[PDB]
């Protein structure tokens, strides 16, 4: 079986061939027409086959049974859905290889702005080719912190807005996590992912040591996911414990 | 004996060099000084010193009303360019994307000139009297009407009661926020957002907005619905004509916006 050299030559190519179906879609003057792509999914199922005939693809429908395959692809075809809706910018294709279950290659491309993100176990990370090195430390005083805000009780909203140098959002799951690796942001919360909507995300963090984990501090299942962190390693637990403090940071009412 | 082309052209060519000298500064950023509350840093610094020279040299009775300037600045000034060298400094220093450039000139009381530029992004918005509305030579026509229900929004949810700020949540479609006032409102400009605010602007802040508001039929008010003055600057929102009343009824409402009451 093939060199992740092999496989990401031919990944990037790929990648690179979608700016003929986006520029179509950013059409829709008649959504739901952005759940059609879905293409883009079917289209790298023709890809694996065509390539990579053992290979499996994981994306939202559908899948069954998952555990255990040996070459798995999980998919977010588009992540940002509003954000490519509302404001056609700020949003990105998500692809992770994983092998035995171990995460080989990950890529976040951010199509509106033309970068390429990549993880490269063996090699590293890199953007548009150039490599990314680890972060700087970031306490949660210094950084910007990204999260949904709508979605969490107003004291701990109020308690990371204190605690934080400032708070941002881009919108979409992939690109506020890359902010995170790049030392643009100190962390990135998702309270509900999907596993599509991280899964990128692993080599990236292990490659550039940050810490990616559950909200209870624990290792993400990849197949299954869960509420997220991925953040810099200075500002890991502070914001953990912020979340967790005075009974949670779920909202109610 | 200057046409607003003339202007435009030497404007157009001091920001293309302008990308000779950000990525030595950014290099050598930067470690409060002459500021109460605002971030600044050497690039910030540098790009006013080096617009001043740009008048200076070209426009040698033009006045400049900028972030570090304060000057005594009449309302009888013939040519004024107001200036944000660096817009979302914060962002600047923590992120190094999402900041902005910041030009509009004014003849007579009269925007004619406006420059919002996208550096990290390389993407130059326009807009000019007479001609129109421009990001990277394209041209901007008045965005899709919006109501708040279908409309992205933003604002600093760390200034507001938070009362304020959920009723902002559920009346809009969403919420995300770049960090530089001339951003965000850009965004609202190309009909991305439906809105944007900022509590507490100054002049340098919204400068270039008047005029993208004009041609592109946008509503740019202070939080009451009225006028602004771009000399002095006032509690702001720029924002899609159909959520206009809407933002500001939810932010008037109940005892008003203000954090603490
Ligand atoms: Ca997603
Ligand atoms: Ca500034
Ligand atoms: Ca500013
Ligand atoms: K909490
Ligand atoms: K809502
Ligand atoms: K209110």
């Amino acid at each position: 079986d093939k060199t992740l050299q092999q496989i990401d030559k031919l990944i990037c190519s790929w990648l690179k061939q979608i700016d003929n179906v986006i520029p179509q879609l950013i059409m829709e003057m008649t959504d739901l027409v952005t759940n059609v792509d879905k293409q883009i999914q079917q289209q790298f199922q023709q890809f694996l086959a065509t390539y990579f005939p053992e290979h499996q693809l994981l994306a939202e429908e559908k899948s069954n049974i998952t555990n255990e395959i040996n070459h798995l692809w999980i998919m977010d075809p588009i992540d940002g859905t509003a954000n490519l809706v509302k404001q056609q910018e700020d949003y990105c294709i998500i692809l992770a290889y994983f092998y035995e279950g171990k995460p080989m290659l990950s890529y976040v491309y951010d199509y509106p702005h033309k970068k390429l993100y990549k993880a490269i176990r063996g090699e590293g990370a890199f953007c548009n080719g150039i490599k990314m090195e680890e972060p700087p430390s970031l306490k949660l005083e210094d950084a910007i912190i990204s999260f949904n805000a709508q979605v969490m009780n107003l004291d701990t909203v109020q308690d990371l807005f204190d605690a934080s140098f400032s708070y941002r959002l881009v919108g979409a799951c992939g690109l506020d996590s890359m902010r995170v690796a790049k030392g643009q942001f100190g962390a990135h919360i998702n309270t509900n992912p999907k596993p599509w909507d991280i899964a990128a995300q692993f080599l990236f963090a292990e490659l550039l040591n940050l810490k990616m984990t559950t909200l209870d501090g624990k290792a993400i299942d990849h197949l299954k996911g869960a509420p997220f962190i991925i953040s810099n390693k200075a500002c890991h637990e502070t914001v953990l414990k912020i979340l967790n403090a005075n009974g949670g940071y779920q909202k109610y009412r």
